[PDB]
C-alpha cells in the first residue's frame, strides 16, 4: 500500500499551509485532509523520505498551493507589501518519461497569471543559447503573449541529486537561489504592484506534453512557506 506524506514529519509544516489541487485546479485535498494521510498514486511518499506529486495530461496538475496556515483559506499577498515572501524547496527531478517536455515545480500565481514558474524543461533555447534537461525560471513582467512580457532564465541543470531552491520576494524584487548560490538577482516584479492575490505553488504541473499518457514525477525531500514574521 502506498504511504502516506503525512506519515512522517519533514512535510508538516508546509501540508498544514496548503490544499492539494490533482488532476486540475480542482480541490482534490484541505490541508486538514492532507494532515489526515491522505494518499494516492498522485501524492505518496516514496523511500519514506519524498514527497512525490505524478500527473499525466496537458495543463494537468497534481500540486500544493498555499493557505492560510491552521485551516485557513486560500492566502493573497503582494509583491510591494513590503515583508519578505519566502519559499524554500529541496527538489529531486528523476529522468522524465517520454511525451514530458515542461514541469513546474514551484511558482508564484496569482487570481489570474503565473508571475514565476520555476520548470524543468527537456529542450529550449534561450537567448541564442541552446539547453536541455535543466531548471529554468520564467518570470511574467506583463500579461501579453510577447516574448517582451516574459524573462526566461536558465537556472541549473537538472541534477541526478537534491537541488535546493529558494524563492524570495520583497518591495518589488525577486531573488531565485539554487543550491546556495544567487542566479536571479533583484528581478523586477514592480508590474505586480498592488495584486494581492499571489501565492505560492509547488509539486507538479505539466506543460506542453507531446503525449497525454506520460507521467512527469517529481520528488520533494523539503518544502517550505517561511514566515519572516514569526506568527
Ligand atoms: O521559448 C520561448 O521563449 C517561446 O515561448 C512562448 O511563450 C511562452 C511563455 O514563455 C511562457 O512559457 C508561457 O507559459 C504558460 C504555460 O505554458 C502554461 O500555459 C501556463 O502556465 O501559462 C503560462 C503563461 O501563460 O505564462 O507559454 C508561452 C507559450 O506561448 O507557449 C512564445 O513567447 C514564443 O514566441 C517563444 O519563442
Ligand atoms: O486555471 C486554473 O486552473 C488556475 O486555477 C487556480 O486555482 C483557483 C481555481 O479557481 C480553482 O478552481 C479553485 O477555486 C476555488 C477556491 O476556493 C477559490 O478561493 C474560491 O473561493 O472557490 C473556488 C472553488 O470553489 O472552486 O482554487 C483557486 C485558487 O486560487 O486556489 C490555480 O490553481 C492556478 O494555478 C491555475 O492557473
Amino acid at each position: 500500500f502506498l504511504t502516506a506524506v503525512s506519515s512522517i514529519d519533514t512535510f508538516l509544516p508546509v501540508l498544514n499551509e496548503a490544499k492539494l489541487q490533482w488532476p486540475t485546479s480542482a480541490l482534490a485535498a484541505s490541508s486538514e485532509e492532507l494532515l489526515g494521510g491522505y494518499v494516492g498514486s498522485q501524492f505518496y511518499l516514496q523511500d519514506g523520505k519524498y514527497m512525490q506529486f505524478q500527473i499525466a495530461g496537458s495543463s494537468n496538475r497534481c500540486e500544493l498551493r498555499q493557505m492560510i496556515p491552521d485551516g485557513g483559506s486560500e492566502i493573497g499577498w503582494a509583491v510591494d507589501d513590503g515583508t519578505t515572501h519566502t519559499a524554500t524547496s529541496s527538489i529531486v527531478v528523476p529522468e522524465q518519461v517520454d511525451g514530458v517536455e515542461e514541469v513546474t515545480i514551484m511558482q508564484i500565481h496569482s487570481g489570474e497569471a503565473p508571475q514565476l514558474r520555476i520548470s524543468w524543461i527537456r529542450s529550449k533555447s534561450l537567448d541564442g543559447v541552446a539547453y536541455e534537461d535543466f531548471i529554468m525560471s520564467t518570470v511574467r513582467i506583463g500579461t501579453g503573449d510577447s516574448s517582451d512580457n516574459f524573462v526566461k532564465t536558465h537556472l541549473a541543470d537538472r541534477t541526478a541529486g537534491a537541488m535546493s531552491f529558494q524563492i524570495d520576494v520583497k518591495d518589488s524584487k525577486l531573488t531565485i537561489t539554487v543550491n546556495g548560490n544567487v542566479v536571479v538577482n533583484g528581478q523586477d516584479l514592480s508590474f505586480w504592484d498592488g495584486t494581492d492575490s499571489c501565492y505560492f505553488k509547488a509539486g507538479a504541473y505539466n506543460n506542453n506534453p507531446t503525449s497525454e499518457s506520460a507521467t512527469a514525477r517529481i520528488k520533494f525531500a523539503a518544502l517550505a512557506w517561511v514566515d519572516h514574521h514569526h506568527h
